[PDB]
């Protein structure tokens, strides 16, 4: 279904973008922003800037660990779909 | 992309099944089972008892309202994503 076929693809663009550098099973500052950039063009403004870098990790870092596990990946894709859906 | 598709799908999936019976942004007992039963097949058991309808419900109804609402919903999805990547 459509829907087993979006919780895999979660899960699999998660590892493309967390394997890359350092933690494989985290994404660092770098490795969120090219996942933004590259697989979220048409929902969030291409980041371009530093401190915009800095302030979107700060956000998503809920343990304060500096860096994007998955649990926090998936409140980031909640926030996403959540902004989506009132959009409409 | 990949990821945008599964956030489209993740709300078109919801409102399905929602809008079926009662209030259109939020899914009841029967509206719950059937989006399960249709389109998690592959991830979960086939409910087909009552009271496998009732202790989901249960479990998913944080404000406890007797439905699942969007972000109900959203910590779903979570779980299930989160249960197929420790699988692997
Ligand atoms: C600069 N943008 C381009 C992408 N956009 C967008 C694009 C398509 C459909 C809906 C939205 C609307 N709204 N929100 C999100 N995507 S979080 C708006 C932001
Ligand atoms: C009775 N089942 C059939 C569906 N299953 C399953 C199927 C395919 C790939 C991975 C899993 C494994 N694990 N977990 C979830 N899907 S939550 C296991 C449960
Ligand atoms: C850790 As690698 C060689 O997949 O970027
Ligand atoms: C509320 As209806 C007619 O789409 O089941
Ligand atoms: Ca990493
Ligand atoms: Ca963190
Ligand atoms: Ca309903
Ligand atoms: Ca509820």
């Amino acid at each position: 279904s459509e829907l087993e076929k979006a919780v895999v693809a979660l899960i699999d663009v998660f590892h493309q973008y967390s394997g890359r550098e350092g933690d494989k099973h985290k994404l660092k500052k770098s490795e969120l922003k090219e996942l933004i950039n590259n697989e979220l063009s048409h929902f969030l403004e291409e980041i371009k800037e530093q401190e915009v870098v800095d302030k979107v990790m700060e956000t998503l870092d809920s343990d304060g660990d500096g860096e994007c596990d998955f649990q926090e990946f998936m409140a980031f894709v909640a926030m996403i779909t959540t902004a989506c859906h009132e959009f409409f």
